[PDB]
This record gives structure tokens, C-alpha cells and sequence, in this order.
């Protein structure tokens, strides 16, 4: 279940920022939400003039949202875990305005954005996350604290 695996991390990231609790998250869950949160606060002052002209009033205009940036984000083909923690990063932002600017606010929904993160991080990164150590050989050994 690599896909529900990938799930689970962006479902805890989005949990971590939403303040909401939970058995906890894993090793690996809780080494992801220290960069990736870090790296949200980044993304958020250098995107605010774009962001501030995009008001994300469902979940099919946060997934255009991360489309456009994610599809530049790797325009060049080039992967690395800076750029896979830079995914999870703007799912942050969305759920954020999300929870602002929804049309018809439902809790239900937030996780859809979960689930389009983890299609995209699948079906764009997953090979080469594989073949770079997955989660645990690859991302929690570099990431971790030494």
C-alpha cells in the first residue's frame, strides 16, 4: 500500500496544521511536519501576491491551485526531497484557504485535498522515491535530526 502510505503522510501534515489530533503519527510523519511546516512559512510570504489573487472557494479550485504550481515545481523533470517536502508544504496553504474561503465550509471535504496530494506525489515522485529509499531509507535519514 504505497499510495495509503503516502495518504496517511498527508493526512497527518494536514491534521498537524488544521491543530487537530488523533494512535499518533509515525517517525517518519513527525520529521515531515517539522520541514515541511518550516517550509510552508517560506512558501507562503514568497506565493502571498499570488495567492492573495486566488480566493479557494472548493476543492476543484484548490486542486487547479496546486496543479499550477506542482506542474512547475517539477517543470525540468528534476526530483529531489526538498521538492517532494515543497508538496506537502502547499497542501498546507490550501487547506488553509480552504477552511477561509469555501463556499459551502465542510470538514468532510478537507481530506480530498489529501488524497490529491498523495495521487500526485504517487503517480509523479513515486518511482524515484523508491528507488532513493522510500520514506524511512530515504527522506527520514536525511531529514531527521542527527
Amino acid at each position: 500500500s504505497e499510495f495509503g502510505y503516502i495518504y496517511r503522510l498527508a493526512q497527518d501534515y494536514l491534521q498537524s496544521v488544521l491543530q487537530i489530533p488523533q494512535s499518533g503519527p509515525s517517525k517518519t510523519s513527525r520529521v515531515l511536519q517539522n520541514v515541511a511546516f518550516s517550509v510552508q512559512k517560506e512558501v507562503e510570504k514568497n506565493l502571498k501576491s499570488c495567492l492573495d489573487n486566488v480566493n479557494v472557494v472548493s476543492v476543484d479550485t484548490a486542486r487547479t491551485l496546486f496543479n499550477q504550481v506542482m506542474e512547475k515545481e517539477f517543470e525540468d523533470g528534476i526530483i529531489n526531497w526538498g521538492r517532494i517536502v515543497t508538496i506537502f508544504a502547499f497542501e498546507g496553504i490550501l487547506i488553509k484557504k480552504l477552511l477561509r474561503q469555501q463556499i459551502a465550509p465542510d470538514v468532510d471535504t478537507y481530506k480530498e485535498i489529501s488524497y490529491f496530494v498523495a495521487e500526485f506525489i504517487m503517480n509523479n515522485t513515486g518511482e524515484w522515491i523508491r528507488q532513493n529509499g522510500g520514506w524511512e531509507n530515504g527522506f527520514v535519514k536525511k531529514f531527521e535530526p542527527k
